């Protein structure tokens, strides 16, 4: 449990610093960068409240919080991605970011399948 928890905290933080090595968009885009930042913030808050707490178990409403959420952050990083590379195209900076979403992916399909075992009986 604790070891599980620890593994995937330790790789969003990773993928957090991959996330700020690559910034330079727009000044006007501030709601933006923050709209990223609390989404990622805040998965790292609830979970880090969890694991800390070490509850005997977790509630229901805790759950289906996680498969929501997650979802909606995948939805909208891709509408960013394909607004950001048609602005930014070409340039080295460009490509290792598709190099570093594709890997996020993978990542992403391992997370759904561990929560949608948690959530089942």
């Amino acid at each position: 449990l604790a070891a599980a928890l620890a593994e995937i905290y330790k790789g969003l933080a990773e993928y957090q610093a991959r996330l700020k090595s690559l910034e330079g968009i727009s000044p006007e885009l501030g709601p933006a960068l923050d709209a990223l930042r609390l989404d990622m913030a805040d998965f790292a808050t609830t979970m880090a409240q969890a694991m800390e707490e070490g509850l005997d178990s977790l509630p229901q409403s805790f759950l289906l919080k996680a498969l929501e959420q997650i979802r909606k952050i995948q939805a909208d990083a891709a509408a960013l991605r394909e607004k950001l590379a048609a602005t930014y195209k070409g340039n080295d900076r460009a490509a290792a970011a598709v190099e570093i979403a594709a890997q996020l992916e993978a990542f992403l399909e391992k997370a759904y399948q561990i929560l949608r075992h948690l959530a089942a009986a």
